[PDB]
């Protein structure tokens, strides 16, 4: 695995994100875990790329261009701001605005957002 | 695993933190990851104890009351900024000195480094 990839169990739905890479594959239940590729589950292009957005200070990212549904059983779980050498990652509940704001200086980022159904999505400033 | 813990395999060096935990053990190399506890494998409190400063507009970490080296085989590899439903982390590298600043709004935080060598360590606001 490399660097900031996401992997998730599909048997018991562990998901982490990789710290330091580069060592054997990640095994949970039995199996390798799923790579989480961004945009590989084709879902709701409309709800589910990020749509990023500069304010003051920051980001504001909301995701997405349709606000994208936040139930208990079907809502994005967190939203990831890389931008050089950082990530930052607002973790969601159900209940909450599909949206997170970060205070940093950065005219590059990348923004990725996870949704417990449909899976990674990402898109670039 | 349980939501941000962060995960070792002692074999191939791969290192994870948990963003959705519940599931079974994690693997690596055959053997399930060791759980890196912060603070579980004593080194140099002085040096890897983060020291948390108060700043215009966020805060400083600083690794740690004694400034940790940061060479090619011994040195930070992130430190990471935990406050409501946040992670903030600051990916380093050796020459860069052992110290973040994160823009964040949060009176309460905790702050984790991990050194190659010595372990997962941190501190609380
Ligand atoms: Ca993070
Ligand atoms: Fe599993
Ligand atoms: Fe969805
Ligand atoms: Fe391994
Ligand atoms: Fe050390």
């Amino acid at each position: 695995p490399k660097h900031l990839e996401v992997y998730k169990c599909t048997h018991c739905g562990n998901i982490v994100e990789v710290l330091h890479g580069g060592g054997a594959e990640l095994v949970c239940c039995g199996e390798p875990m799923k790579h989480m590729v961004e945009g590989s589950t084709d879902g709701a292009m409309e709800k589910h790329v990020p749509v990023i957005e500069k304010v003051d200070g920051g980001y504001l990212i909301k995701v997405g261009s349709v606000p994208h549904p936040m139930e208990e059983k079907h809502w994005i779980e967190w939203i990831e701001l890389l931008a050089d050498g950082r990530s930052y990652t607002k973790f969601l509940k159900p209940g909450d605005a599909p949206e997170a704001f970060f205070a940093i200086d950065a005219s590059k980022v990348t923004a990725r957002e996870y949704c417990n159904l449909h899976g990674h999505w990402k898109a670039e400033n």
